[PDB]
């Protein structure tokens, strides 16, 4: 769908993968049996990827889009596929609900 929603602190998160291996990030969500668009939200981090390695990623990283591909209602299947061939560089837009001031 359409990208951009709120300002938030993060919004546009980008980090050079190829770090310890991947992004070692555990997402939580899907798409179906609802509005055909489930809100993507990180449940945790593999604690072994640029994500948990960038000391920023963790449970609470709603990705509105990934590599241009909207994630604001994607399925772990597709989302994962997108996050798969991310390359040594991952450029996705994440947002929070409210924390750290």
């Amino acid at each position: 769908g359409p990208l951009g929603s709120l300002r938030k602190e993060p919004e546009i998160i980008t980090v050079t993968l190829k770090k310890q291996n991947g992004m070692g990030l555990s997402i939580v969500a899907a798409k179906g049996a609802g509005q055909d668009k489930l809100g993507i939200y990180v449940k945790s981090v593999v604690k072994g990827g640029a994500a948990d390695v960038d000391g920023r990623l963790a449970a609470g990283d709603q990705l509105l889009s990934v590599d241009g591909r909207s994630l604001v209602g994607l399925s772990q299947e597709r989302a994962a596929e997108l996050m798969t061939r991310t390359s040594s560089v991952v450029t996705l837009e994440v947002a929070k609900q409210g924390a750290i001031y």
